[PDB]
This record gives C-alpha cells, sequence and structure tokens, in this order.
C-alpha cells in the first residue's frame, strides 16, 4: 500500500500541484474522495485541524495546508534547491504563486461575473515578476530557481495552466513563461498524468467556474 | 549583514524583529516613509511591488514568511527533523491565514466587522490551543522542545489580538501561559519594552 494518502474534494483545486509533483516524481499515492455530502455531515470537518481540506498522510504523519504539504514533499524528495540560498528563493517564488492563487480563488468564488474583466486586465502586471525571475535564471532555459526542479515549479505551472483556461492567450506576451509551460508540460510522467482521466475529468474548481 | 526595509509600523515585520532580537542578532532598519513609497522608484524595484524587503549579505528577499523561513533555516529554528519542520510549517500557515483575516478587518472594514470578527475569534484560536495541548501538555513551544520561527509569528498574532479584543485569551489556559512564558525570555522581554518596538504603531491606518 502507498505511504501517501491525499484526502480532498473531487476537484483539482489546491491539490493539482502536489498531484503533479507526486506523478512526475514517480510516487504512488491513494486518493480519498470527500463528497459534499460527507463534508456537510460535520464529523470529518471537526477532525481537521483548521476545519479544512486537503488532509495528507505520509505514514502516520498527518498534515493540513496545501503549501505545508508541498514543502514537506519538497524537503523529503529533494525538490527544495541545492542550498539555503536557493531554498529561500524557492520559498519566495511559492509565496508569490500563493498570493496570486488567493486572488484567483476570490474571483472564482466571490465575484466571477462582475470582476473577471478587471482581473484579466491586471493579469499582465501579476505575471511579470515570474517572467523576470525566469529571465534572471540562465535566461529562462531551465526551472524557476536553479538548474533542478523544485516544488515551486509544479505550483507555478498549475497557476499558469489555470490562468490560460480563465484568460486564453494571457501568456502570449511572456515568451519565457510560455516556453517554460511547454517545456515542463512535456516531461514524460507529467505529460502522461496531465492527459489522464484522473486529471482531465476533474473540474478545476468546486463551483463549475473557470 | 541583516537589513530590513519597511514602513514605520510593526505590521508584518514584528515577528522577524522579535526573532532577530531574541536570537541576539544585529540588523539595520531602513525606514520607508509614505512619501518615499509614493515616489514610485522603490516600489518598482520590489519583486512583487511590496515591502518588506530583506537583505542577508547580497541575498535580497521579499515576502515576510520567506524571510521567517530563511532565518528559521539559517539560525536553526525549524524543528529538529523533517517531521517537526513540516509541523512548524503547518502552524505558520495557520497563523498566516488568521493574520490575513485580521489585516482585512483592520484595513477593509474595521468599524462594521469588528463585532463579528471578535465573535468568531474563539473558533480561530482553538486550533493553536489544541496543538499546544498535544505537545508535552503545552509546557514548551508550539512544536517540539526548542523554539522555532512559528513561535515568534504566533506570539505576535496573539499579542495583537489581545490589543484588538482584550481578554480573548482568557478562555485559553495553554495559549495564555504560552504568551506569558515567551514574553519573559530575557532578550525578547527587553525588546518588547524598547522604544524601537513600543513607539511604532501596529498598523498603518492607526486602527488596532
Ligand atoms: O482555496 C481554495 O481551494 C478554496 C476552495 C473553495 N471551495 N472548494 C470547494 C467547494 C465545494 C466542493 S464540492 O465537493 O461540494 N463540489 C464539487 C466537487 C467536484 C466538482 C464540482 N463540485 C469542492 C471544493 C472555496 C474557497 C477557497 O478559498
Ligand atoms: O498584509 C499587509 O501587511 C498589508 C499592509 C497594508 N498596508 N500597510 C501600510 C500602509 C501605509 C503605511 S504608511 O507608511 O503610509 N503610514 C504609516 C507609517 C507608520 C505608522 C502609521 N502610518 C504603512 C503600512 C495594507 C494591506 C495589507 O494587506
Ligand atoms: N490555507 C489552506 C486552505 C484550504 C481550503 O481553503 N480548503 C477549502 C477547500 S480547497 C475547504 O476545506 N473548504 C471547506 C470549508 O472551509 O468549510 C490551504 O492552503 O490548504
Ligand atoms: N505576501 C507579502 C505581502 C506584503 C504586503 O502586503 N506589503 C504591504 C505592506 S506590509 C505593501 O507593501 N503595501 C504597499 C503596496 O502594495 O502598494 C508578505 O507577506 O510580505
Amino acid at each position: 500500500m502507498p505511504p501517501y494518502t491525499v484526502v480532498y474534494f473531487p476537484v483539482r483545486g489546491r491539490c493539482a500541484a502536489l498531484r503533479m509533483l507526486l506523478a512526475d516524481q514517480g510516487q504512488s499515492w491513494k486518493e480519498e474522495v470527500v463528497t459534499v455530502e460527507t463534508w456537510q455531515e460535520g464529523s470529518l470537518k471537526a477532525s481537521c485541524l483548521y476545519g479544512q481540506l486537503p488532509k495528507f498522510q505520509d505514514g502516520d504523519l498527518t498534515l493540513y495546508q496545501s503549501n505545508t504539504i508541498l514543502r514537506h514533499l519538497g524537503r523529503t524528495l529533494g525538490l527544495y534547491g541545492k542550498d539555503q540560498q536557493e531554498a529561500a528563493l524557492v520559498d519566495m517564488v511559492n509565496d508569490g504563486v500563493e498570493d496570486l492563487r488567493c486572488k484567483y480563488i476570490s474571483l472564482i468564488y466571490t465575484n466571477y461575473e462582475a470582476g473577471k474583466d478587471d482581473y484579466v486586465k491586471a493579469l499582465p502586471g501579476q505575471l511579470k515578476p515570474f517572467e523576470t525571475l525566469l529571465s534572471q535564471n540562465q535566461g529562462g532555459k531551465t526551472f524557476i530557481v536553479g538548474d533542478q526542479i523544485s516544488f515551486a515549479d509544479y505550483n507555478l505551472l498549475d497557476l499558469l495552466l489555470i490562468h490560460e483556461v480563465l484568460a486564453p492567450g494571457c501568456l502570449d506576451a511572456f515568451p519565457l513563461l510560455s516556453a517554460y509551460v511547454g517545456r515542463l508540460s512535456a516531461r514524460p510522467k507529467l505529460k502522461a498524468f496531465l492527459a489522464s482521466p484522473e486529471y482531465v475529468n476533474l473540474p478545476i474548481n468546486g463551483n463549475g467556474k473557470q
């Protein structure tokens, strides 16, 4: 049996990046699907530390919070930079990704209809920093930080892929980010995973908007 | 060589300053006035257009939690092993989630939402009381038996909530004892009583 178990709703949401990480790294994991019915029952919610999913288990280590899970996997699987300097930069990129993810989630669940236009207008300004980080690292030819993949790469890749669905062509103005997405999307295991029913047949968000 | 660039408020820099002080580290403060910020040049050079900005030698960092993790990693305040490091991260993310709600209240709707906020508070503080009860009965730190960067961040969050809602920790025996115990550490105690800390407002709009 797999030592990894991810407990989540049947959506990609905040679990898309860690699933891409596990798949690309050749790890096995078990998915425990939580239906809205089961969640509204109350018992599972009450046992979750902050009353929220995802919940992750590595052996008998139970974790909550998507970024804690990413950092844990980054640390145990060696996807956290080659030294402390790179680890700090990997963290800085991930926090940036998380900041934009929060705005995206707010749009999707709070005011999709009304704020989608303003959101898409401000997007270039939000994506520029990542284009800049990439240009400073070997000319954007490898990963977001250093010359080895890190957990921040999977998180950034997911953020870019869901924005391409929200605003098709938003990456056209960013040559380095565009090439980065195509390059990472082509990795053997990741490519196989992104094309699988497991990934494709899951909606991005829980309210049907994207 | 540490340098923290920030506005003249405690805000998101309070915890890292408490960390540096308690650990006996020296740092230089570069104050950014609203005037200087509105000039535009500094903002434009900041990676995500925001402060704090931190320098460790020639390593320039942005994002308060990135700075905390960096100091946690280099100063040895990140748990004794990977299992503890993951738990330290889980506590910090929880602190950051409540901090975001606090900041939203303070700057978005202080007058209208303060009552609802204070009513929901016990529910938000319970998880930390529970974490503490599971660690040697709440007698040491939030994770393990050594202090971590999450302790300083949680301490700051609890101290600013006591200012917002005096007595909110009365219902939480472990959190109450935890605050008093950490607040009594020699260097931290000296720092929390200094002009450098005391004479700085908590937030930029005067609300607290
Ligand atoms: O950050 C987040 O991930 C975030 C997520 C939020 N909600 N997620 C949800 C909400 C409802 C469900 S659900 O299981 O009831 N319904 C579903 C499940 C699968 C596909 C479509 N709908 C699944 C996920 C709501 C606010 C947020 O900030
Ligand atoms: O997360 C945050 O830190 C956060 C911070 C925010 N604003 N911070 C500010 C805003 C204005 C200033 S300021 O330099 O113009 N004014 C000041 C400075 C010192 C004391 C009182 N006011 C200083 C900090 C606004 C929204 C946020 O979400
Ligand atoms: N900060 C947490 C947030 C997790 C979160 O928002 N979970 C949502 C779904 S993705 C949830 O559990 N919603 C149910 C609820 O809060 O009632 C993380 O990064 O994992
Ligand atoms: N996620 C960042 C947020 C930083 C932030 O919100 N900075 C605010 C003040 S603390 C800022 O620079 N505001 C000026 C602006 O954005 O115009 C962090 O944790 O440091």
